[PDB]
């Protein structure tokens, strides 16, 4: 799609097997979603943001699919006020910024 | 242009009469900066990130320019780590995120 910013960009990203709605962030180096249950075991990682610094749960060889275009790569898991999809996954997609 | 993702899509901006580089951040609301200086009157306003809240200075009615396309709104000043440009100024210089 096309998605403008006159709202947050959320769309529909497919992770495990559920369905959650996240942000296109290009901000954010890394995708990091609120609490969810993921297969297979995780490793430590602080991350930083307004506010400050975070732990988080990294999962690696996470399968995603957004808006039909699937790609793989590390999923963090962790008190975020936001899920957020961050460049790591966007690239995969081919998603672009254009003006 | 079309900007992509491998790295941060990071664009000058001038601003306050300087050339300042920030983050292109379709997560980001709102525009925040590092200290700089702004003339004319601020109002409080608090904004929260990953990691928590933050006080910032808000100032409206500032002029801003990136890769030649002008635009006006309200640029927030405090302690991010990052210079950020958010949604309320992306939209007027036609930015879209596309896939
Ligand atoms: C009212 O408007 C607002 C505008 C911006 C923000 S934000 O908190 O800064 N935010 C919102 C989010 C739900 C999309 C935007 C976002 O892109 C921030 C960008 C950022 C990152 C670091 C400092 C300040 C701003 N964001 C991204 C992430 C996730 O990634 C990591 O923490 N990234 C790392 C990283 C990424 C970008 C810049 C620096 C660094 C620190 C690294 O270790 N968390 N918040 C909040 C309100
Ligand atoms: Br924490
Ligand atoms: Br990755
Ligand atoms: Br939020
Ligand atoms: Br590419
Ligand atoms: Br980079
Ligand atoms: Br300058
Ligand atoms: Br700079
Ligand atoms: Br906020
Ligand atoms: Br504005
Ligand atoms: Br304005
Ligand atoms: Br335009
Ligand atoms: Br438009």
């Amino acid at each position: 799609p096309q998605i403008t910013l006159w709202k947050r960009p959320l769309v529909t990203i497919k992770i495990g097997g559920q369905l959650k709605e996240a942000l296109i962030d290009t901000g954010a180096d890394d995708t990091v979603l609120e609490e969810m249950n993921l297969p297979g075991r995780w490793k430590p990682k602080i991350i930083g943001g307004i506010g400050g610094l975070i732990k988080v749960r990294q999962y690696d060889q996470i399968p995603i699919e957004i808006c039909g275009h699937k790609a793989i790569g590390t999923v963090l898991i962790g008190p975020t006020p936001a899920n957020i999809i961050g460049r790591n996954l966007l690239t995969q997609i081919g998603c672009t910024l254009n003006f």
